[PDB]
């Protein structure tokens, strides 16, 4: 996350580290057994960290569980980042309390200008390379389709939306994949793609978590 701020301690208790070895990705906990990540961040051998403040120091609230299955979008397109989600089952359930918590799905879609809350470990810096041990944190808000576009010249399908500051300076990053965009205690995002980083006129992008609400309801009723 750059242009960010220190969230404070488990104060984004739905708020996952993937681990490989090192952190990797973001996810957000959407019950006791499933975590919703990007499809980008698949790999074999993935631990989930809850609880999480400081990543490379045990402080007492963390659980760390397996993932016992991994369910990448059908639709995953690794080129343009289209459909960039995926489910992954713990191989037990976390158990809940004040700092290991789940993320509701929304009911519906969130607008343009809606105002969210996106987090995680990634690269804090515009320019060059700095990783925080401690979770960072944003508000953004989500911009209209057709502004997004034609100062981008992006690409977004009707799966993405663009959230940040046209000007730069405040964006996620490298390292913050996979990890939430909550907007009025909905996942509406997960941090997906952009252009570098807080750069001028590219803005972040995210999976839109809405569209895919049925989809995450249907795998987890036969898994
Ligand atoms: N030609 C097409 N259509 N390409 C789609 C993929 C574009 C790719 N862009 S990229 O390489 O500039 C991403 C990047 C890599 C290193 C440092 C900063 C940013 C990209 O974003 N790749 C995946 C990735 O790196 N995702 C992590 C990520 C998370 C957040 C942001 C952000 N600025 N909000 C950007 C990338
Ligand atoms: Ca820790
Ligand atoms: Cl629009």
């Amino acid at each position: 996350i750059v242009g960010g701020y220190t969230c404070g301690a488990n104060t984004v208790p739905y708020q996952v580290s993937l681990n490989s070895g090192y952190h990797f990705c973001g996810g957000s906990l959407i019950n006791s057994q499933w975590v919703v990540s990007a499809a980008h961040c698949y790999k074999s051998g993935i631990q989930v960290r809850l609880g999480e403040d400081n990543i490379n120091v045990v402080e007492g609230n963390e659980q760390f569980i397996s993932a016992s299955k991994s369910i990448v979008h059908p639709s995953y397109n690794s080129e343009t980042y289209n459909n960039d989600i995926m489910l992954i089952k713990l191989k037990s359930a976390a158990s809940l309390n004040s700092r290991v918590a789940s993320i509701s799905l929304p009911t519906s879609c969130a607008s343009a200008g809606t105002q969210c809350l996106i987090s995680g470990w990634g690269n804090t810096k515009s320019s060059g390379t700095s990783y925080p041990d401690v979770l960072k944190c944003l508000k953004a808000p989500i911009l209209s389709d057709s502004s997004c576009k034609s100062a981008s010249s992006f690409i977004i399908t009707s799966n993405m939306f663009c959230a940040g500051y046209l000007e730069g300076g405040k964006d996620a990053c490298q390292g913050d994949s996979g990890g939430p965009v909550v907007c009025s205690g909905k996942l509406q995002g997960i941090v997906s793609w952009g252009s570098g980083c807080a750069q001028k006129n590219k803005p972040g992008i995210y999976t839109k978590v809405c569209n895919y609400v049925s989809w995450i309801k249907q795998t987890i009723a036969s898994n």
